[PDB]
């Protein structure tokens, strides 16, 4: 049926929507720096491509897309979901080391959009790019982390509006997705529970389902970016180290 | 087999809604101030039960909440449907005319959550409001129907914040919907199409199936808040009068 | 040489606007409803005059723009600042007292505005409104103040897209601002202080100032919001009781 | 007085400013890639000092943070502005020139501040950010841009809640601020005429001298984001070329 590539594919969320879309009764071609465990998934799952590399390089980026054509014959879908945290302005984070994370989280997104353009035109696709609430909101020592999930969030809408009607573009916001409790890890997010890969795969196959939702940013992250916190209020307190 | 209650069922997206839940096996109350339209929907459909009134009074909000559980045993789901245009300071509206606005869509959805508080809580329920991007940007005269949206926005997340873990309450402010078109209507927004109710009860049913949003509102709109307009460009014109 | 109305001026933020626009050489007309207090704060200064009533109130608000115009003779800025703070929910807050509250933070505002629409265009005026961070994050059991705040951010730009270009219209949203504390209280503000004032009323004089800043909403609150706050991590603790 | 760093000084907002900061008796240094416009803004300007290059290259931000500490011996500002916009996925732009739009929007804001880190902490200082409005709608083909833009809004409020309470961060989104019109031109800005530079280096002076607001973005476009606009509605038309 549809053709589908996903990036960072081989482990968490990135795994969870592989399986989504192979159950849908899709193909899926993913890439992964992880080999190992990326070959394993893909072991006796005919319908399941693996492509290992570096989504900073872009040249793999184009190697990669061909491959997929290659295996998948069609595009149909780009789901942009490779992204490794680091630190920042605190730890003094090296201008080229910010710089990969741009490149795993920035730029591999637009150069793959850019890549299967006419494909997704042709095949009235989507691509759904996978961000993060620390686009909105920060912790200490984010600002690699922060500006490339800023950078992905608007990268969305101006995808959004480049490539419609034909392509929907959305981007979905997670905030902490178990990946891997105490009773207050649970009871902290208002929704009372940890975020799971499939909290975010339904989103994805249901934002690809629609089409009249375009260069929108969903957040799941369980409501914590909509709770306001004061210390010595609401069960919340801050505790000088 | 969840009990749902829903305003300005009768018509338009709430009745889709009503549908789109039936069709999923539940049984649904819902309140309408147009009797005759409302009674033929509800006619021979043993599911779907009419509720007569206007949800701008507060003792109908009560009589009909306990309708709804004298018909439905049980109350799963609410959806705050209910609202009417209206014009704004350049028709210098009224005062008491701004407030029915408010008592229709922002004051019904208080109180209707507030009615159905302790069921809810005990059903591990779900509150979706619609809302509208007009939320978000305006256009003039617009007064009434921005303030009763922008309040249905803010009352989301704070509901999600009182009533989580046990009830999740999330808000879709829809773009242009088609409850009743030339080649540029369907140009002019992003993703080339107008709305239709289905897209708007799409999103209802999903976002009560899920368990990680909570206090979000997700815009349903073509893309149309999304796209960056000045005049001369990009195919956009102001024509002064 | 401006006549400049202020809600809730006789105390805290409104008090504190008040002093900034008199020591810019305006006049200033304000109304309380706390009698003895705003007595005393315009006692002995000639320049401002003090308006007792409840905005709550539309007769009120027609009688003290009729005040207003009597004592300033023009109207160049509306300052709607008044506002109450309340329960929800939780406390079963009562569908008239939910409403009290929308008549305070919502209504008057928008009456306030029309009231003086003819007399705002005609001096190229301005409006500034005063909400809060509450309008975009909530604690447990603030739906009136949520409902109130949401829908004042919303007026803004819909009043700025009917009244511009002659009327500018923006909203302030503070956070914690002393109107009346511990080391913890001070360093979980990532600014490290409580809020003043005077941080708010410098704003509101700024705004009114400027000339291509219409419809915004500009948050003022030590960078509170933007603080990503996850149990265990940087600091902060959720305490279960 | 204050030492006062400005990338992109040389002319348009940059360069306004540079004269506002002088004009407050503070000593400026710039970084421009336009040496003769650059050394004339500079010429018999005692505590205006230029430094030719281009902040994409890091080694180019290192001399010029060395040159500015030798200049100005103390370093209490820093305000990012430099930026050249470029197009996007519709003209297929190279993944090495959408690199390079990051290097000049994104990673040189990073760097300049990981590079002052010390020396603006020890002087409590402040760093100002300038971003555009397209971080948060799109025209076609602007995907470079809004990944630059999007991402220094995020870098923001990372920087804000890394840095805080010793520096504070803002961003400045504008319109369409004029650095060189017809009627349509000015009356389809709902505040109805075109920004100047003199409208972003007002707030840029006033954000500095504030001290309860951090990591905040505000918008100066005359209204133009908060217009809602449909085809064939309040003077707007969409135009099938
Ligand atoms: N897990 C969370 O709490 C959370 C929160 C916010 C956002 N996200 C986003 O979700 C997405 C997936 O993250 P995750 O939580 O599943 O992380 P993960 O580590 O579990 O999986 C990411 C996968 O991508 C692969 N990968 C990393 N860098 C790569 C590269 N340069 N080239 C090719 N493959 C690469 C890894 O091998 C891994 O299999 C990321 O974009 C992340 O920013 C996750
Ligand atoms: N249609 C759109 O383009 C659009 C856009 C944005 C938001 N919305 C929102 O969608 C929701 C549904 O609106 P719609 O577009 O389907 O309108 P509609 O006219 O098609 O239907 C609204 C229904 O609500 C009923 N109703 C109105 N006022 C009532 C009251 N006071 N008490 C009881 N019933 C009442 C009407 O009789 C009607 O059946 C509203 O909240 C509206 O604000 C719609
Ligand atoms: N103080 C904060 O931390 C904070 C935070 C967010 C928003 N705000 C907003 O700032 C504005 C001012 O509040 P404040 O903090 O200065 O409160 P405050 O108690 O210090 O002063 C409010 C003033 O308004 C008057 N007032 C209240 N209700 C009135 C009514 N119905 N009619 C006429 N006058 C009335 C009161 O007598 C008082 O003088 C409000 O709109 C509030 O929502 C304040
Ligand atoms: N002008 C607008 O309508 C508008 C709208 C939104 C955002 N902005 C933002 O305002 C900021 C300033 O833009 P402007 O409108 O003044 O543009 P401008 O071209 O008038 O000036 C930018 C200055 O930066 C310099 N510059 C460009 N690239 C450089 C580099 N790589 N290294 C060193 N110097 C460099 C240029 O020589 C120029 O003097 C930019 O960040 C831009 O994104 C402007
Ligand atoms: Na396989
Ligand atoms: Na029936
Ligand atoms: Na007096
Ligand atoms: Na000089």
């Amino acid at each position: 049926n549809r053709g589908v590539i996903v990036t960072g594919g081989g482990h968490g969320i990135g795994k969870q929507i592989c399986l989504d879309f192979l159950e849908a009764g899709d193909k899926v071609c993913f890439i992964d720096i992880d080999e190992k465990r990326s070959a394993d998934f893909a072991k006796e799952r005919p319908n399941l491509f693996y492509f290992h590399g570096d989504v900073a390089d872009p040249l793999t980026l184009k190697k990669f897309v061909e491959y997929a054509m290659e295996k998948l014959q069609r595009i149909d879908v780009l789901v942009n979901n490779a992204c490794r945290g680091s630190k920042g302005i605190l730890s003094s984070l090296l201008y080229e080391e910010f710089d990969y994370i741009l490149s795993v989280g920035l730029k591999a997104p637009y150069e793959l959009s850019r890549l299967c353009r006419d494909e997704l035109i042709k095949n009235k696709g989507r691509i759904i790019n996978i961000a993060s609430t620390r686009a909105f909101q920060s912790e200490p020592d984010s600002e690699a982390y922060a500006s490339a999930k800023g950078g992905i969030v608007a990268l969305t809408h101006a995808l959004a509006m480049s490539l419609g009607p034909d392509v929907l573009v959305n981007c979905i916001a997670p905030g902490w997705i178990n990946v891997t409790f105490t009773q207050e890890d649970c009871a902290a997010i208002p929704a009372g529970k940890v975020g799971t890969p499939k909290d975010i795969s339904n989103m994805v196959l249901f934002l690809c389902q629609q089409d009249f939702i375009t260069g929108e940013t969903i957040i799941v992250d369980g409501g914590m970016s909509k709770r306001m916190i004061y210390h010595g209020d609401w069960n919340w307190f801050y505790k000088i180290d």
